[PDB]
């Protein structure tokens, strides 16, 4: 776990699943976001990587599934069982449940873990929001930064080498390797420009970025450029990312039920026809609108 500025982001393990649960179980709301392969829900290869929950908008549990390691570097953590993201998902479903974009949540959870739509349904910021201010972006960072005061952010990355002289002529060459601590300096790189919201294209910049500079000396080698595959990037940095969005997602809602309980009028055009239309929306989508 890691505590910054605040937030308390936890990565699950094995190991510290029971803990996790034990914290789930102890709340009664949870904001569920999902990280996944890409846009496009129904696309073959597509995949849940893993799973962002918020216990509270200082308290959140990074479940990875199917993260991996890129370019012959070791740097991600064991990913957990579909059936330990199954209990996650059991005990989460058992409380009030928020998302940002329940539609893309909800489709993921079903297409990749099999969730029926019947225990998924939950508030989503996004459409409350939208009754607050119909002329906002519907962005969560976008959402956070007007709500919550993050600040604007859109990264300077540390070398990763360490430059060796190794006896050769007679003379000494310069080999670069690889840092024992690359993974600390490069959570200090995301860490001096982290808002409590960083952006998904500044996190893969980073990620890229990282890469590249190993690449540009030759401590590896990978074909061609560095996909944006949210599977390959370094968890001890993504999870910061993912929970960030949980954590700002609940953050969100304790505004939006203020919001609501002012606008009763509008409290009941969000419960009686816009999640519901949503809902409709998303299981129509789930069979081939
Ligand atoms: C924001 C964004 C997300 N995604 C995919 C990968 C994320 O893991 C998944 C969930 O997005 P999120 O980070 O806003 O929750 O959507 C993209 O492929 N491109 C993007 O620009
Ligand atoms: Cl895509
Ligand atoms: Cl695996
Ligand atoms: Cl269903
Ligand atoms: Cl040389
Ligand atoms: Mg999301
Ligand atoms: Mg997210
Ligand atoms: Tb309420």
């Amino acid at each position: 776990h890691h505590h910054h500025h605040h937030r308390q982001y936890n990565l699950v393990t094995r190991e510290s699943l029971p803990q996790a649960l034990r914290r789930i179980e102890e709340a009664k709301r949870i904001a569920l976001d999902t990280e996944t392969t890409g846009l496009q829900i129904y696309l073959p290869g597509f995949e849940l990587v893993g799973l962002a929950v918020a216990v509270s908008p200082e308290e959140a549990y990074y479940f990875p599934y199917a993260h991996r390691d890129f370019a012959g570097l070791r740097y991600q953590p064991e990913n957990l069982s579909r059936e330990d993201l199954l209990r996650v998902l059991e005990l989460a479903f058992q409380r009030s449940v928020v998302y940002h974009n329940a539609a893309y949540d909800r489709q993921v959870l079903y297409r990749t873990l099999g969730i029926p739509f019947e225990r998924s349904y939950g508030n989503d910021t996004m459409i409350a929001l939208h009754l607050m201010d119909e002329n906002h972006s519907n962005s969560l960072k976008e959402w956070s930064k007007t709500l919550l005061g993050l600040e604007e952010s859109m990264p300077e990355l540390p070398s990763l080498t360490d430059v060796e002289l190794v006896d050769t002529r007679k003379y000494k060459k310069k080999v670069h390797k690889l840092a024992p601590d690359w993974l600390d300096r490069l959570k200090t790189a995301f860490l001096s420009v982290h808002n409590g919201g960083v952006s998904f294209a500044a996190l893969h910049k980073l990620v890229a970025q990282a890469f590249n500079t190993l690449k540009a000396r030759g401590i590896l080698y990978y074909p061609g450029s560095f996909p944006v595959d949210f599977r390959y990037f370094h968890v001890h940095l993504a999870h910061i990312y993912a929970l960030d969005d949980a954590m700002n997602t609940l953050a969100l809602w304790e505004h939006v039920e203020i919001f609501l309980q002012l606008h009763p009028q509008l409290e009941r055009l969000y419960l009686d026809i816009e999640l519901p239309v949503n809902d409709i929306m998303t299981r129509a989508s789930a069979r081939g609108v």
